[PDB]
């Protein structure tokens, strides 16, 4: 895969971020994860975590996978990195997102995400605490 630069416009919620990509605004939905909605338990915490990660980064990068690049809602589908750290993995490792929406055409980092999830579960973090 490869990383491409982009710039932050705004963090939206735990698993969506609006970025200026090749000179146009795009809303990106993070591959392989599902955060609670803001109105649900852990939703504000997930939103805050994604926000801090992307706002505090000097270097934002988009990494598409090898399959579909946009969804039915017109969002871009990617792995997002903030100063070299993958937001998709970090959210799951903190127990603020479940591994979800794993489609075969875009599953490069599936194993990585499931490994993060298993450890968040062992540690009884956040969505896994009960
Ligand atoms: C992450 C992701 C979501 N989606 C779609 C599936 C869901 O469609 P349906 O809602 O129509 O079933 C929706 C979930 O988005 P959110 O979790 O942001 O709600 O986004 C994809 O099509 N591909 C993906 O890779
Ligand atoms: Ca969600």
């Amino acid at each position: 895969l490869h990383k491409e630069p982009a710039t932050l416009i705004k963090a939206i919620d735990g698993d969506t971020v609006k970025l200026m990509y090749k000179g146009q605004p795009m809303t990106f939905r993070l591959l392989l994860v599902d955060t609670p909605e803001f109105n649900e338990k852990y939703g504000p915490e997930a939103s805050a975590f994604e926000k801090k990660m992307v706002e505090n980064a000097k270097k934002i990068e988009v990494e598409f996978d090898k399959g579909q690049r946009t969804d039915k809602y017109g969002r871009g589908l990617a792995y997002i990195y903030a100063d070299g750290k993958m937001v998709n993995e970090a959210l799951v490792r903190q127990g603020l997102a479940k591994v979800a929406y794993v489609y075969k055409g875009n599953n490069t980092h599936e194993q990585l995400e499931r490994k993060a999830e298993a450890q968040a579960k062992k540690e009884k973090l956040n969505i896994w605490s009960e």
